């Protein structure tokens, strides 16, 4: 009840910054998450015993794949923590509660394969969920873990508060399907520019939380250059394993997944920064000005990838 979580001084100061890296000590990541819930939500948001049992069941349902692993989950939750702390007064109590949980859970039981590969392999999940295949699965695993005994961290919510939070989590997790992001950002672009954007409009909130989810999910491109660069290796380790599997099904993978195109990686990063990341943090900075450090960090990593192409590293 009178029990704070406290971090060492360097972590206590740097965790508040968007570019924070959670570090290589896996055993500290639960405490980092709890620290973030307590400061973002309060020490009274969740029964600590239920929260710790929930964090450990979530951790246990992430697989040991190179990128879509427990470290990604906690990293995406830390970006979300940084957005919520820099926009204190824009978000309900339920949203604060829901969005950190959504981020921790958003890739539950990922196998390191795209929706596209599941559909080509004809995986049972691709017959159960025609679109956003992995993302409906991730929300489904979230509800399972929540329904385990001693795991209902939302036990103290009213019936209707409970349903609102699960609905915030569902839409947040669906929104992490990057196929949906392009249309969502386009609409947000238009609404902000015509000045129709209205945060009391619930369907507008939804779009804005959706874009926050994309921003947190892509936050590897907003870290210090050495973190960004080494995460790219984990990212391609997954994509190229998928490319191998595509070739096994008798299909030429897209170039992004073909390890035979290792050489073109620097140029694949530019496309990705120009086509996805920059537009994402731009529209986010317009809508939520204190998130500008994500845009600035993304542009610095783009300029680092341009240096790589010019042979300056
Ligand atoms: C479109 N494209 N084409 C290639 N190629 C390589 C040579 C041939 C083409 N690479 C790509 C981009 C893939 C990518 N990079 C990143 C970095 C960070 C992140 C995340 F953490 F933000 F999510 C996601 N991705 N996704
Ligand atoms: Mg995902
Ligand atoms: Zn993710």
């Amino acid at each position: 009840g009178l029990m704070q979580f406290t971090l060492p001084v360097r972590l206590c100061k740097e965790i508040e910054l968007f570019h924070f890296d959670i570090g290589p000590f896996e055993n500290m990541w639960p405490g980092i998450f709890v620290y973030m819930v307590h400061r973002s939500c309060g020490t009274s948001c969740f029964e600590l015993e239920k929260l710790c049992r929930f964090i450990m069941s979530v951790k246990k349902n992430y697989r040991r794949v190179p990128y879509h692993n427990w470290k990604h989950a906690v990293t995406v939750a830390h970006c979300m923590y940084a957005i919520l702390q820099n926009n204190h007064t824009l978000f309900t109590d339920l949203e604060r509660k829901g969005l950190l949980i959504a981020c921790l859970c958003h890739d539950l039981d990922h196998r390191g394969f795209s929706n596209s590969y599941l559909q080509k392999f004809d995986h049972p999940l691709a017959a159960l969920y025609s679109t956003s295949t992995m993302e409906q699965h991730h929300f489904s695993q979230t509800v399972s873990i929540l329904q385990l005994e001693g795991h209902n961290i939302f036990s103290t919510l009213s019936s209707s508060e409970y349903e609102q939070v699960l609905e915030i989590i569902r839409k947040a997790i669906i929104a992490t399907d990057l196929a949906l992001y392009f249309g969502n950002r386009k609409q947000l672009e238009e609404m902000y520019q015509t000045g129709s954007l209205n945060l009391n409009n619930q369907s507008h909130r939804d779009r804005v939380i959706g874009l926050m989810m994309t921003a947190c999910d892509l936050c590897s491109v907003t870290k210090l250059w050495p973190v960004t660069k080494l995460t790219a290796n984990d990212i391609y380790a997954e994509f190229w394993a998928e490319g191998d599997e595509m070739k096994k099904l008798g299909i030429q993978p897209i170039p992004m997944m073909d390890r035979d195109k290792k050489d073109e990686v620097p140029q694949g990063q530019l496309g990705f920064y120009n086509a996805v990341a920059i537009p994402c943090y731009t529209t986010l900075t317009q809508i939520l000005p204190p998130t500008e450090p994500l845009l600035k960090a993304c542009r610095d990593n783009l300029s680092q990838w341009e240096k790589v192409i010019r042979g300056e590293e």
